This record gives C-alpha cells, structure tokens and sequence, in this order.
C-alpha cells in the first residue's frame, strides 16, 4: 500500500517474532497505528500467513532435485487431476506450468539418490508422463522466503 | 528427534502465530514440555527462523522465470565471487549449483516480462556466463516452505 | 517490372499516404505516367493491399512470442484444418510451415504472460500437438513491412 | 482509446485506402467526428504509419529464413552496434532479441538459397558471432500486419 | 588384389575413358596383362559398374538436402518395406540407416525450396515416421565418387 | 536440352560402357546424331566425367561416418584454407558448407572404428575446430550416382 | 571393517593369485589371523567372488558401444522384464536405469560395427523401446574392477 | 585359440577359485592339459590378471555416476596429460574416449551425492574442460567381468 507499509513487510519477511511494540520502533512507528496496518495487511492477504523455517540438513531432507516433466495432450481435467496428485506429495516442495521444451517444472526435496528413487516410484504409479527428467542439485547457494520489494504498487 | 518433535513441527511449519499453550493442547502435551521442546530446536537449529509469507500477486511479483546459466572454467574463488554477487539481487529468490547440462538454476520473481529484462541487464552487468537460458513459468501450482518430515532421524 | 516501377514500390512501402502527383516528382516522373504504373501494380497484384499499420505498445499487445509446434504424423486434410483454426486467432501473426527439427512457427502478440497462457489454453482446446515450445521476445528490435526490393526482376 | 476508436482501426488495419466519408458510413459515424478521430490517433501515434503492402512472390523474395543468434558476453555497446548493423540489412525483415535458448532471432527474406548464402557472407563479414543456425520456412501460412484488438484499453 | 591392381583402379575411379593401351602404359604395364587384370576385378566385383557423372547445376538438382529421420518401433518387414518406397524416388540419392539420435540419414536433390517441399509432400504421403528434420546444404564443397585405396588387402 | 538427351542421359548414368551404335537404338536414333548429342553435352559440361565406380567391401572401405563439424568465427580465408585440407584427404568423399545448428557436415569412409581414429587424429593435427561429432552409418541401403532428371531445363 | 581389511581388500582387488601367508607378510599381518579376516569379509559378502579377467582384444571383444535407451510408461511389472531380456544378453556387460535426459544405459562390447548392428538386431526383436542412441568408444583408457577404498566404514 | 580354451575361460571368468584338477573335470579334461592351457593363456596374455570383486553397498561406493566431458582443441600431449591425471583418480573406474556430440565418459563411484560434489572439486582443480554433465545412475541392474566369448577366434 504505503512504503510505511513496505518497511514493516521488509521486516515481518525475514522475523516475525518481534512484539509488535518492538516493529513499531525499528520503523519509525506508535504501536497502535503499526498494530493496525499490520491487521489490514492479514486481512486483505497481503500477509498470507507467518511460518516456522526449519533446517532441511536438520531435518534429513538435504538433497534438492528438479523434475523436468513433459505430458502428452490432455484434457483440461487430466490436467487438473495431475496436478492435484503430483500436489499431494511432501516431498514436491514447488510445483510450476511451465513455457518452453518442458510442460511441467517440480522441486523435490529428499535425503538421498535411494529416497529420490523410491519418491520417483510413488510418483510414476500415480500419473502417466511421456517423459521426466531428473536434475540433481549440488549446493543450495541461496534460498528465501523473501520477495522483491522494489515493485510493490 | 522424536516424533512428539515431529508433531510440533509439523504444525509450526503450517502455522507458528499459536499460542504455545494452544499448541501444546493440539500435540497432546502440557504447556511447559512443549516450550522446552520448541525452545531446544530453535537453540539447536532444527527451527532456524520464523517469517512472515507475502502473497507474490499482492506485492506484484507475480512472475517466475527460471535461469539457467552455465559458466565457463573458473577458480574457485570466482564461483565464490561470482554466487556472492548473484545472491545479493533481492529477485534472485533460489539458487543452485546444479549437476548436469546446467551449471546454476536460479528462481527469479519479477511483476512482467519487461521487470525480467531489466533484471537481466543488471544481472550481466556485474557477471560474466557463456550461457543463460531463462524459462518463465505460466503458473505457480504449489508452493510451499513446509519441507517433507518423514525422513527426520 | 522496371526500375521506375522500383523506385515508386520503394516509396509506397514506406508510406502510401502521398498525394500521387507528390510521389511521381520523388520518382522523376509526370502525374499521370506515375498514377498509370501503380494501376498496373495493383491490377497485377505486386501492390496486394494498403494497410494502417498500429504502435503495439499503444494497442497493448507489446508482447511477442514465437511459438514452436511439433504435429504426429498426419493426413494432409488434417493439416489443412490445423492450419485453418490456428490462421483463425487474432493474436497469431505469422504462421509458418518450417523444415528443420519444428513443424510450424508461430509469432503471436499479446500484452503479458497471463494474456499468452489464456491465448494458449485457447489455441489447445482446438487443436492437438505433439510438442509446443514457446519462446517470449525481450525486445523488438526491427519490425517492417517493406521487403528488399534489390532481388526484383 | 473507446469502441468506436477500435472499429476504425479494425478497418484501417485491413485496407486504408477507404475514402474518409464512407469509413465513417461504414463504422456509423458522420464524416467530421470520423476523421477527427483517425486526426488524434495518427498525432498520438496510434496509428504510426500507412504502407503498401506487397507480395513477396512478385518482388522475388518468396524465401522466408529465421536465423537464430547466440552472442559471446559482450557490452552495452557492442549489442548496441551489433543491432544497428544488423538492422541495416533490407533482407532482415524483422528481429528480436530473445530469452531462452537463442540470444537474437531473425527472420529474413530472399528469392531462394544462394540468395540466402550470399547475405549470409555479408552479414557475418560485419558482426561476430558464436552460433547462427538458420531454419528455411517451407510456407508462408499467414501473415498479417493486423493487431489483435481484443486488448485495447 | 596387389600394388598393380590398385595402381589401375586409382585411373579407373577418376576416368574410365581411357584406351586399355593407354592405361597399360601409364600403370607401366603391357596390354593385355593390363587388360586381364581388370576383366578379373569386374568379374570379382571390385570394379562394380562405370557410369557417366553429370553436373547438378546443369541438370537442374543444385540443392542438397540431408534428411535425419526417426521411426517407430516396427518389424523387420516394415523396416524392409520403409526402406524399399524411400529407395524408389530418384531424388534420395543416398540413403543410411544410422547409430545415433537418428535412425536414417538421407540425401536428397532438387533444384529448388520449393522442389524439395513437392518432394517431401510425395515422401511423406508413401511413408510414416515420428520425426523428419531436413537440412540443406549452402554448398558442395566435395563430391568424390572415389575411394580411399590405402586399405585395400 | 531435350528429351532425347535426356534419354541418352538416363542411361549414360547407369552405364557408360555401351558402344555409341547400342545405345542409339536404345533411345531410338541413328549412330552419328546419337554421338554428336553425347559429344555436345561432353564439350558443355553436362557430362563431366566417365568413372568406374568400386565396390566398397571389395576394396576395405565398408564403414561410412557422418561428421559433424562446428567451426568459430574465422575470416573467408581461413574457411577457404579450412576446406582445402580437409578437402585433401582422400576419406573424406564428401564435403558440405551446412545451414542448420551444424557448420560441415562430411561423409568419410574406412574400414573400421580403428581406421577412423586414426583418420580423425590426422585431421584434427591440421585443423581447428570447436566441435566435432561423427556417427557410424550401421548400413548404406542405397548409394547412387545418378541424379534425378525429373527437373532437366 | 577396519584399516587392516582395508589393505587385505586393496591387494585382494589387484591380484588374488597370492599365497595367504604372502599377502599377510605384505600387510604386516602373520598367517592365521590374515586368512580369518579374509574369511569373514567373503561370509559377509564383502569379497562377493574371485574372477579372472580376460583382454578383450584377445578375445575378440574390442569395440565398446554406450547404448542410450529411453523408454515409454510402463508397469512396474514390464520394467522388470524388459530389465531381465536385456540382462541376459552376454554382449551387455554393464546395464544402468537412470536419472536424467535418457531412462537406461548399456555397456556393450562386441568385435566391430557388423557385430553391434546384429546385437542391437537382436535385442530389439526381444524388447520394445521408443528411442535408442548408441554411442561408440574410440579408446578404453581406464578399466578398473578395482573400488575407491577410502570411503570404507 | 580353441573350443576347449573357451569352456576354461567361460568358468574362469565366473570364478578364479576352484582348485585346477576341478575345473579340469568341469571342462572334459585331464588335470595336466587344463593347467598347461591356463599357463599358455596367461603367458600370451588373454587372462591378464585374477582379482577379487568386491560389493559396492559394502565398501561405501553404491552410487555411480556417469560424467561426460567436453574439452577444447588440444595437442595430442595435453589430452596425454589430461587422461594421466583422470585416470589416477581412484573414483574413476571406467574413462573412454568417445565418438559423437561427447569427447569423454567417465563412470565414477562414491557413497553419495556429497561425496561426488568433493570428487568433481578435486577432479576439476586438475583439468580444464569447457562442459561436464553428470548423470546419477538410479540402479546398477547388471554388472560383469566377464566377457562374451562368442566372438573369440
Ligand atoms: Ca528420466
Ligand atoms: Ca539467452
Ligand atoms: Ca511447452
Ligand atoms: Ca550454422
Ligand atoms: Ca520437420
Ligand atoms: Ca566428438
Ligand atoms: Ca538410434
Ligand atoms: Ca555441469
Ligand atoms: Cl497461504
Ligand atoms: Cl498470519
Ligand atoms: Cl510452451
Ligand atoms: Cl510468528
Ligand atoms: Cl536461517
Ligand atoms: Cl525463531
Ligand atoms: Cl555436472
Ligand atoms: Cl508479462
Ligand atoms: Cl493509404
Ligand atoms: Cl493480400
Ligand atoms: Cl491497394
Ligand atoms: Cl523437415
Ligand atoms: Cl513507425
Ligand atoms: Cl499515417
Ligand atoms: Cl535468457
Ligand atoms: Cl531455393
Ligand atoms: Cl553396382
Ligand atoms: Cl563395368
Ligand atoms: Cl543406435
Ligand atoms: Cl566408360
Ligand atoms: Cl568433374
Ligand atoms: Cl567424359
Ligand atoms: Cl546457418
Ligand atoms: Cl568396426
Ligand atoms: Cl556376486
Ligand atoms: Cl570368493
Ligand atoms: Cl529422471
Ligand atoms: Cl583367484
Ligand atoms: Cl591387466
Ligand atoms: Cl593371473
Ligand atoms: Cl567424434
Ligand atoms: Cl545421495
């Protein structure tokens, strides 16, 4: 809405543990006034929800594999019943239409090639698919929640 | 750790704006053993940081290219130059080293095609790639942070 | 047809908004021998029409993408109706039958990525492909509508 | 700009050559309002010009080529001059710069082959380049200069 | 068969024309021995025919196409029969079937775009294949019908 | 020129050796207009040379390679030198200046895998070239030296 | 198991022909306790047998051929068929289901050209498969049966 | 060299273990004539060496990995050099130098994922090479030493 507002998304994107008292301050803000554009903000779902990040190492998911699907020609439906079932998965953390050679862009996250595998299996019992191409990932060099702010409008 | 562990998690990741107290009650445990259970996986790292999610349609960045840049050799000191300076565009949301074709994949958000190009003559500016070959998605299907908790060991 | 005939088409294909005894002293030539060579044109069909040509920015289809068609093998009546229903849409410019790893090329305008899904949803409903690749334009650099004319004869 | 604005264009776009006063019979409208309104959309740039149109087949350029560019990294200014001289070529008729796997697409008109070889030698005497690989249409399906105007706004 | 024979064939590839006298002189041989030794090798085969070569510029078949090819899976009867129809037109002058990513590689002449299309068209109506990526040749640069006789044994 | 030499032609092709007084009445002529049709066609170059043509596996030379080359930027002398030496070699038994993703493209025979390796290992001493890709013809299913003559003008 | 396994295991790869009293003295081991070790590394199936290997250019075996297979969607059932059909092939010698661009790869030797052309006869009668690529090996530089050993734990 | 040469080695290729007078027996023969038939083989070098095969899950190296290499334009002493240093790698087990669109392939064993990122660190401080592609084998259906014996001759 505002760059008030922009300034308090800037913070809330990267910690939204802060007491709102304390957000206030850090931008240049009374509480009451922050506390309710940060209300209007949830409300119109500029805010969607407020989230626990955790540790994929930590948590035995370390590996990220990007499936690269191409479908044959399908109905509207089929289209949609692939995608609510591909949807389902845990494991399918991004899931995108895509332009271009590939139809369909996953990223997966498991702990290892064997888990991939067995991921892989679940998956293929489940659709049908002219072709999947699996790329594996050596290092997560950067990974965010945040957005660009710069364009808010 | 364990699956009591498990279960708060698994709620933490959806949702981290309940009351502890509340939580508890939904995994089955009195107030004070589920803070220290909360309180031990965020000193540990397991929980590494909670954040607000903003809806990419409402601060207009609603488009998502995939970049994929190959290099040509290059010390390993410029790929740590070169990963630095690409980590600090706020678009470039995730990015990886990928084996394969490609050498990196990144995921950048832009409001249009013509944010993408503008984008892109910042990004070629301060690096040097053989190859970039962006793919713009037509629709994000899923997205999620919550990572996949039955492999946790 | 002769190198008068020439120099009034190279004219003409830049603008034909000239009055034609305006036109006939660009060319060196008197009214009425000017006005009877583009008859003659028009009559044989060298001139095949004259048309306003529009600012794609100003009429909001700014975006180009060229899309890439692969077909199965089919009878040559099916062809003939794949060519009619996709000629049918607006927003396809410029269809071509390729040699080469594609089977057809399209470049179709419109003005962002969520006009192109819907064009392409469209455009599927109505026809059946093996493999479409679209590719999304940057920039337009060059569009004319003036051909060489140093090949004539 | 309104409705009626699109309804002229719809016409003018097909043949410009309608004598003022039976356009506006033709879009119900009286003369002076008609042509007042073609007045602001030529001064606004709307309509951005008026050209003969002619046929390929008569002129000997009936070849139609699409030559797809990749560039090595390279500056501002070389694109800058690459694209100018690339641009000067009366056989390229029109050209863009691509995302995706080409860098520059290019489509070109000549009467046949050799014709295409010969402008191949002066292009590539004037500009570097890693990769062009040319693909020769086999028809000429559709090509309109018409806008969809479907999206005017 | 020895140094002699090879000496023979080296003339005979490159022009037939020659009286047996005259060859027998420049292999450095008599007449009739000379004689006898290439009736041997067309009896043997070695020697398979003598044709006379014509121009393709003055025959009007200028343009090389090569044609890459990809079938289905089929028997060993369609493939002899696919192989036969290919085999019949005049105009494949060449004709493999490759190891590869493609499974038969043709050649092909005409004199013109437009030839090659009419060809393609007759091809096509006679056969059924998965993929066809024709490319055409700028030039001839070699054409030997002469082998290497360095390995001969 | 006509349809009588094009008659003389069509069995000239398959098969010089006939006396000039056969092939006459094979095409329906007397023995001196016969001759002096061949003797003008000769003196023009129509026909340009009589060969005897060899049996591939008779004289170690059974195996066919496809090589695909790629070439860098380089002046229209180096190209001119470029294609002297790889014209040289007595394997490479055709040569061609491509369109397409590929710059050359020869056919080169041997007797085996090991031949071509070492044929290869001398080509690549006297030249330099950023991608070669050769592929092993698994069978010629038809070779010919006749040119269609369908489109004689 | 431990280090001293390790330096059985890293003599046991290069040549099993030693008395097991030499090979003790070689790892700084007396006999008893050296063959025990021995012992328990093949009842646990850490040594899974003993083999002599033969030169392939001596047994007339020396071409290597990498077969790149892909495959259509098939049960769980047909994979494990089509697996077992190839796998009895003696001229497969490695065989891989992978992750990427191609679904299976093979390792085949055989003598030459001819040899594969009747293998790759063979096992496409017995299987059923949308695409195969086969690449041949100029050179076998390295052939080991030997592991890394330093990941040993 | 003989029938009863190849019945030795079809075993012995199996399993280098069995006492002589056994394998004897196994093969039709007197003890003395079977061993005196090893002796020769081993002599002339068709057994080049017995080793022990050990179980990749066991010793910590179940993934392979297949990497493919594309290098530049080099003397014959740099690719020398270039295959000394992959060959010295003890994760390097196979190292071809290929024919088609790749220059070498590699086959490359390691526990993991992570362990291959470490391996590909050190292998590329070694080399310089324009592109790698790794592909992460999902399954090892078959592995063998042995050899097919039907070509032998
Ligand atoms: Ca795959
Ligand atoms: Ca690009
Ligand atoms: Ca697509
Ligand atoms: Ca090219
Ligand atoms: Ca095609
Ligand atoms: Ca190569
Ligand atoms: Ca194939
Ligand atoms: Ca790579
Ligand atoms: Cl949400
Ligand atoms: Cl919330
Ligand atoms: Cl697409
Ligand atoms: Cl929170
Ligand atoms: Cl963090
Ligand atoms: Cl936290
Ligand atoms: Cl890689
Ligand atoms: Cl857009
Ligand atoms: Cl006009
Ligand atoms: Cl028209
Ligand atoms: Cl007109
Ligand atoms: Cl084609
Ligand atoms: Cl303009
Ligand atoms: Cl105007
Ligand atoms: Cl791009
Ligand atoms: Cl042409
Ligand atoms: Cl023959
Ligand atoms: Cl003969
Ligand atoms: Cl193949
Ligand atoms: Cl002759
Ligand atoms: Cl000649
Ligand atoms: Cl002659
Ligand atoms: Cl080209
Ligand atoms: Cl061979
Ligand atoms: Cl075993
Ligand atoms: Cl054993
Ligand atoms: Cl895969
Ligand atoms: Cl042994
Ligand atoms: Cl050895
Ligand atoms: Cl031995
Ligand atoms: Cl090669
Ligand atoms: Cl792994």
């Amino acid at each position: 809405m505002d760059r008030l507002d922009r300034k308090i998304l800037r913070i809330l994107q990267e910690d939204s543990t802060l007491a709102v008292a304390d957000l206030a301050k850090k931008v240049g803000l009374s509480t009451t006034p922050c506390w309710r554009r940060i209300q209007k903000m949830e409300e119109d779902g500029v805010i969607r929800r407020r989230v626990a990040l955790l540790d994929p190492v930590k948590v035995n998911t370390k590996v990220t594999v990007f499936v690269s699907i191409r479908t044959a020609s399908h109905s509207i439906e089929w289209l949609k019943r692939f995608s609510e079932v591909v949807s389902e998965f845990p494991e399918v953390v991004e899931f995108y239409r895509m332009s271009g050679d590939v139809d369909y862009l996953l990223r997966v996250v498991v702990p290892d090639i064997a888990a991939y595998d067995a991921f892989y299996k679940r998956m293929i019992a489940k659709i049908e698919i002219r072709d999947v191409s699996s790329a594996f990932a050596m290092e997560q060099i950067k990974y965010t929640t945040e957005l660009p702010l710069d364009y808010m409008l």
